[PDB]
């Protein structure tokens, strides 16, 4: 199936973009999402953390607590084996579940790590969410509440700008009014679309 892998670096806004895509029938896998899928409230996973480690790893809505689930990793590495154990095989089958049950004319694969983890290759073209590096301290520090200085060695941990925006086919500044970017987003779907009838052929 025809894919276009979405990536941008941290704070770009790379999911309001994706959002935009599905809007318009297109089926958007996102990793990070299915990853809390497979947690969520009355799951068997969120069982399983809950009867491990305690029910101090649920909510009072039912939901997992994080920062917990983090803490215990922090504080006990071993489990991390036991949590990718648990998690990775939910992941893929829900993956493979929702590319199964996919009747759009492309994918859109969102890759947080695509030109980091040299993936610049297996999408039939890749698009990339871009921001101004400032922008990007300042979407973090409000989303994720941590210093400017924990945003730069973040972004200093990812690809360059330079280096995602050389690496892409097509580039989506997510900045101005939001519906002239999801003007944008119509103009590459229906770019998307021909590509993919073009493959097809
Ligand atoms: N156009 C925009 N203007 C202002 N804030 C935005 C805009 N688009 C997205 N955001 C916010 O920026 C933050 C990052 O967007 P999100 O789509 O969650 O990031 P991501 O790039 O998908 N993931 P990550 O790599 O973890 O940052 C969120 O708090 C969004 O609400």
């Amino acid at each position: 199936t025809y894919t276009v892998a979405l990536t941008g670096g941290i704070g770009s806004g790379k999911s309001t973009v994706a959002d935009e895509f599905a809007h318009l029938g297109v089926t958007v896998i996102d990793a990070d999402i299915i990853a809390r899928q497979v947690v969520e409230p009355g799951t068997p996973a969120l069982l399983a953390i809950a009867e491990r480690f305690g029910p101090q790893m649920i909510n009072d809505d039912g939901s997992l607590n994080r920062r917990r689930l983090r803490e215990r990793i922090f504080a006990h590495s071993e489990d991390k084996a036991w949590l990718n154990a648990l998690l990775h095989p939910l992941i893929q089958q829900e993956t493979r579940r929702q590319m199964q049950a996919s009747t759009s004319p492309y994918l859109l694969w969102v890759v947080p790590l695509l030109v980091e983890n040299r993936l610049t290759d297996k999408a039939d073209r890749i698009l990339v969410v871009d921001v101004p590096k400032e922008t990007q301290i300042e979407r973090t520090i409000r989303r994720d509440g941590v210093s400017r200085e924990h945003a730069e060695h973040i972004l200093a941990a990812q690809a360059t700008r330079e280096q995602r925006l050389a690496a892409a086919d097509d580039v989506i500044e997510n900045m101005g009014s939001a519906d002239a970017v999801a003007s944008h987003v119509a103009r590459l779907h229906d770019k998307y679309l021909m590509l993919a009838s073009q493959a097809a052929s």
